[PDB]
């Protein structure tokens, strides 16, 4: 977060949708300042923390949920699982996601790990916790992000609009009630995560299944093709 008001930090739709957690967003901005004061660091970069909320709220057709950002410096860029275009090699999680991408859609291996194009086409790459202390996985659990991303997810589900949800950070029995009060929400089950690999993730066909569900709900499919 930051010191600007919600309308200045995130896209119009998202400002309105996250209105009820305006204060909590302000608190997280104050939390991040006080971490720098305490001599601790955070990822991703301040300007990337709410990056997922900078693509139109009205356009989101798919939700992909993760838990925490990458704990390794230079990985986390504020879209779940994405890395900056010059990051090589990819993290294990993204390498696994991309194996499934090639198996499911038949496309070639992406040129890099930048998932911006998915975010542009209305895939919301949301982590439940939007910051982490570097080299310390899950270090910002319970610091207040959970209420923000919960409000994000409940607001997304309350739209009169199609939504498909892919859960890649487990937490099914937490997330599934937030998505159940929606009208046109289909949840991909079961819920392997990228590191489940050959014990459930590979062959889960998340991308093709999302398009079949979208088309069944009267919506356009996602063009998953990365450069």
């Amino acid at each position: 977060m930051t010191a600007r008001p919600l309308s200045e930090l995130v896209e119009r739709g998202w400002a309105a949708a996250l209105e009820p957690v305006a204060d909590q967003v302000a608190h997280m901005g104050q939390f991040l300042r006080a971490e720098i004061a305490a001599g601790r660091r955070y990822l991703p970069a301040g300007s990337n923390v709410l990056r997922a909320f900078t693509f139109p709220f009205d356009n989101v057709r798919v939700l992909i949920v993760g838990q925490d950002p990458y704990p390794t410096p230079g990985h986390a860029v504020g879209l779940s699982f994405s890395v900056a275009p010059d990051v090589r090699p990819w993290p294990r999680s993204l390498a696994n996601i991309f194996d499934e991408y090639t198996a499911d859609l038949g496309y070639p291996l992406p040129s890099n790990g930048d998932l911006t194009p998915w975010a542009q086409r209305g895939v919301l790459l949301l982590n439940r916790v939007l910051t982490v202390r570097p080299s310390n996985p899950a270090s910002h659990r319970g610091k207040g992000w959970e209420a923000v991303t919960e409000c994000a997810i409940r607001a997304l589900a309350a739209r009169a609009a199609p939504l498909v949800a892919i859960l890649w950070g487990r937490d099914a029995s937490t997330l599934k009630p937030m998505l159940a009060a929606g009208n046109c929400v289909a949840i991909e089950s079961p819920h392997p995560s990228p590191l489940s690999a050959s014990r459930g993730f590979f062959g889960s066909r998340p991308f093709s299944r999302a398009n079949e569900l979208l088309v069944g709900m009267g919506a356009e499919p996602i063009d998953w093709r990365l450069p």
